[PDB]
Formats: structure tokens, sequence, C-alpha cells
């Protein structure tokens, strides 16, 4: 069937749209070539409409039957339990997109009597509607890049009275199930430094290791009325109070598998036949699927002793080689069942010999090395569109502080520690705003974050050597600098300067502030410390921190 439907009514903005990099005082000292920075907007939505609009067709044999029957087996043994309305209120974000029937997001967390009475009226009627279907909302992301202009992602999402009921009848299944079924193979369940860890242990667990990605084209409108159908059967499958069997059913005929479109202006835009990308299975339903497929791929092309990690549509495969051109041959028929299967590629897959020439959600592996001399793997990626990002952030208060969250993610990276800290941190001691809480983002998921928490939730996450860390391998130093280069960002010669006058602002503040000038800028002297654990570090409550990915998901911890 076709991914979508168009009546030709527009994709519309709720608000004010920016495409320029805005610009201020602080801009300049971060970014020079302003105008390979631009915003996504509205205004390309019809092209990424004609872009994710397509013919899917889908032919599903025993290999695809035998890896769903294994999975059910596995999803047999979970047992998952309904939420209640005021547990499902306090996962939703503060600033969540407001109800079209007279509340908002606030009134959700405060469980408002006109939010919980209209949310516990939608649960009775999925209760007793299993055909009608919900309404959605489409629009167009606003996110920043850097010139390769990208059109608009889209997202597709119910009212937030949907959105409530699904984390009651579905927040533990999406939490619980994915590594259950998926065992290691799931991403979302490890830190950067777990992932890091398990990508070296797989990669040296190998006889010959090889590896690859493999990037579907436009994943979500791949996805298939049999894929959300096939992905609830699993669902079913986990011991559930009949009251949830019965919200997710309804869910699916009705949500996940195909609605109407309606703009931000109350227009019908058409009709969905694939993945919405707004919904709170998104995430989870996507890696199942494309675990599935993948899985199923691999039998038939006979590839040997796979280990495979899935993030949604992200995948890596890490194998036995059977020779450089024989792999060439088998990722060919790899990816020729992938296509069978409605999931053909963007770039064809390409065999990898050096784990740290792989890139999977984003990022490789690469080495560096401790205070004692030893080496180090850790997480990195090519910090372009971070850098892109924070230039805009450096202008702009926006919903997500990427900044933030890439400091949190590759605190460990060169890139991160010497520009991402030494700039925000001087920024926010400018404006006093240290204690200030700041929203971003870790596996699709919402977080309020204090900067001054930063140097104990770096070392819960990456231990104390991210502190400590030196001597790059020069391919990492290669990609950095040159991005710098490309972007016109001071040289990290310039950075180190900087760094010296934050650490020693820092310091002069006493306190949580001068915790952050000894642990995130000790890189930054001759005279560099001893890093001791900090104290206050075990009192933190990281539990949920990486479980689950819940991109799309309107989740908020
Ligand atoms: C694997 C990590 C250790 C490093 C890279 N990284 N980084 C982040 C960051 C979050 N804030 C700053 S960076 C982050 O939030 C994610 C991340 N990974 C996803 C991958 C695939 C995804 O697929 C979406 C779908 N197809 O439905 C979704 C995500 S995510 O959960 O939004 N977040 C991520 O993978």
């Amino acid at each position: 069937s076709m991914s979508y439907t168009w009546t030709g009514a527009l994709i519309t903005p709720c608000a004010a749209e920016e495409s320029k990099l805005p610009i201020n005082a602080l801009s300049n000292s971060l970014l020079r070539h302003h105008n390979m920075v631009y915003a996504t907007t509205s205004r390309s939505a019809g092209l990424r409409q004609k872009k994710v609009t397509f013919d899917r067709l889908q032919v599903l044999d025993d290999h695809y039957r035998d890896v769903l029957k294994e999975m059910k087996a596995k999803a047999s043994t979970v047992k998952a339990k309904l939420l209640s309305v005021e547990e499902a209120c306090k996962l939703t974000p503060p600033h969540s997109a407001k109800s079209k029937f007279g509340y908002g997001a606030k009134d959700v967390r405060n469980l408002s009597s006109k939010a919980v009475n209209h949310i516990h009226s939608v649960w009775k009627d999925l209760l007793e509607d299993t055909v009608t279907p919900i309404d959605t909302t489409i629009m167009a992301k606003n996110e920043v890049f850097c010139v390769q202009r990208k059109p608009a992602r889209l997202i597709v999402f119910p009212d937030l009275g949907v959105r409530v009921c699904e984390k009651m009848a579905l927040y533990d299944v999406v939490s619980t199930l994915p590594q259950v079924v998926m065992g290691s193979s799931y991403g979302f369940q490890y830190s950067p430094g777990q992932r890091v860890e398990f990508l070296v242990n797989t990669w040296k667990s190998k006889k010959n290791p090889m590896g690859f990605s493999y990037d579907t084209r436009c994943f979500d409108s791949t996805v298939t009325e049999n894929d959300i159908r096939v992905e609830e059967s699993i669902y079913q499958c986990c011991d559930l109070a009949p009251e949830a069997r019965q919200a997710i059913k309804s869910l699916t005929e009705r949500l996940y598998i195909g609605g109407p479109l309606t703009n931000s202006k109350g227009q019908n835009c058409g009709y969905r036949r694939c993945r919405a990308s707004g919904v709170l299975t998104t995430s989870c339903g996507n890696t199942l699927t494309c675990y599935l497929k993948a899985s199923a791929a691999c039998r038939a092309a006979k590839l040997q002793d796979c280990t495979m990690l899935v993030n949604g549509d992200d995948l890596v495969v890490i194998c036995e080689s059977a020779g450089t051109q024989e792999d060439a041959a088998s990722l060919r028929v790899f990816t020729e069942a992938m296509t069978r299967y409605s999931a053909p590629p963007g770039d064809p897959p390409q065999p990898e010999y050096d784990l740290e020439l792989i890139t999977s959600c984003s990022s490789n592996v690469s080495v560096a090395h401790d205070a004692s001399g030893k080496r180090v793997y850790y997480l990195t990626r090519d910090p372009t569109t971070p850098l892109a990002r924070a230039a805009w952030e450096t202008a702009r208060h926006t919903p997500v502080n990427s900044w933030l969250g890439n400091i949190i993610m590759y605190a460990p990276t060169l890139w991160a520690r010497m520009i991402l800290m030494t700039h925000f941190f001087s920024i926010l001691l400018a404006q006093e705003q240290l204690e200030k809480a700041l929203d971003c983002q870790i596996y699709g998921a919402c977080y309020s974050i204090e900067p001054l928490d930063l140097p104990q939730i770096i070392e819960r996450l990456h231990g104390l050597s991210a502190f400590s860390l030196h001597s790059y391998s020069p391919g990492e130093i290669n990609r950095v600098a040159s991005c710098l280069r490309k972007l016109g960002v001071p040289p990290l010669r310039v950075w180190r300067h900087r760094a010296r006058s934050v650490r020693a602002r820092l310091l002069s503040q006493g306190g949580r502030a001068a915790t952050c000038g000894k642990y995130l800028f000790n890189w930054a002297v001759k005279t560099k410390l001893k890093l001791t654990p900090i104290p206050a570090a075990s009192q933190l409550d990281l539990s949920g921190w990486f479980v689950a990915g819940y991109s799309g998901g309107d989740i908020y911890h």
C-alpha cells in the first residue's frame, strides 16, 4: 500500500519559524561561518512529503516467521502492569503540546480535574471502540544542521489525551519487553560506556570480525500494517491486565496502524499507512521490527555468528568474516532480503574490518589514554552537527539543549570537553545560571538537569577517567580540527586558553561551581590534580537513565 495519501493541504507551523542562524554577541566566539548553519522549517515539508511517500510490498518467508516465533517465546515471559492515570500524567513533559480539549501539559501534571476527566473518557472510549481511527497532528520538525539543505523531518502525534492513555496501557511494556526479546542486542539498555564495552567485547569475540551498519531509507515509511500488527502480537504475548490488552488492540487498530492527518490549522492533510513518529511505541516497535527483518536477513545471507545492535531504525551487525569479497556479496544478499521485507537501503552497507571505522547511532569507537597511560576505548562522533547546534543555542533558547545532552553523552570526547564545556560554562557564569535546570534529551526522553550536577553525572556515567583522557588518536584529532576549519570555530589552542579562564572563574565561586572547575577543566592545567571520587555522586537517582528508548514518545523524568 501507499505509505501516505495527500489531499494537498500544506503542513503548517504553530508559530514563527527561523531558518538562518540567529547571531548575537557570543556567536563569533564559537563559529564564524554562519551561512553553513540552518534550521529546517515547515517551508520544506512538501519535499519530505514527496520523499516519504511510496508503495510498500512485503514478501515474508520462513526465516522471517522463525525469528518471530523466537521473539514471541521470549515476549511470553514478560509481565507488564497497567499504569494509573496519575503515574501516566507525571511522565508527561511540562511543555508537551496541549490538548484540543481545553487543557495543557501542566494541567496533566497537576492532575487537574479537566485533564483527568478527559483522560478517563479517552480510556473508556478505547475500551469501547476498536475501529474508529484516532486523529493525529502532522508537524514539521525544526532541527539544526550544517550544509552537506535537508528538508524538515515530520512528526505525527495523537492528542494529549490519547498520549497519557498510551502510557497507561503500554509504558511498562515498551520499557521492559525489548531487553527481554532482543537480549544484549537491544541498544537503549546501555550507557555510552556500556555500549563501547559491548561493541569491543563483541568485536573481540569473533575469530575474524567483520562489521557493517545498515541504513534503511525512511524507516518509518517502510513500516507496513503487517509490521505494526506483528508487533502487537508480540506485546499481547505478555501477561497483561485485561484492560491493557483491550487498550493495546484498540490503539493498534485505531492509531498505530493508520489514521487521518490534520495540520496545526485543523485541515485534513491526508492518510497515514505507515509508522507514526510521535507515538509511545515508535522506538520500541521500530527496534523490534528492525531486529526481526535484520535477524531474518542474517539467515538468508548465511552470515555466521552475527551479533546485532539495534536502536530503533539504527542497526550494526558484527559477524564472522567470510573473506572480503565474499562479505561484499553477503551484504548484497542481506540487502535483497531486507528489501523484500520492505526495508531497502539508503546507502548500501559496506563491510568494515576496523571497529573504529564503524558508525552506529551516528557514533564510532575510538581510543585515548587515561592518567596512567592505559589505552581506554570511548564513544565519539563527528562534531559538526553538535557544533552547528551549539551555535544556535548560543543565541536562541531552545526546548532541548543539545550542548548539555552532548556533554553528558560525549563527556570523554576531545570536542565536548575542550569546546562545549568551555563555551557554555562561560555563558552560564556570565548570566549566573549554573543552578538553573535545563532540558535535554537522552534516548528520546526528556530530562531536567542542573549544569552543576555535571561532574557527578559524568563520573557515574563514564567514571573519573573521562576527566583525565589524553593522547587522542590521530584520526580523531584530525576529524575535530578539520571540522573546526570547515565551521570557523577557533582552533583547539584558543579553547585551552579560554578554559584556564573558565576554570579560574568557576573555582572562584566555591561550592559545586568549584567542583565543576576542578573536575571538568583539569585538562586545561599543567598543575593538574588527582581527581578523587565525588561524595554526593552516589545520592543521584540515575535509575531509569539507560533502560529504554522513547523518541517521539512524550516521556519526561
Ligand atoms: C548511542 C549513544 C551512546 C550515542 C549517540 N546518541 N546520542 C544521544 C544524545 C542525546 N543527547 C545528546 S547526544 C541520543 O539521545 C541517542 C539516541 N539514539 C537513538 C537512535 C535511534 C533512534 O531511532 C528513532 C526511531 N527510528 O524511532 C532513536 C534514538 S533516541 O532514543 O532519540 N536517542 C544516541 O544514540
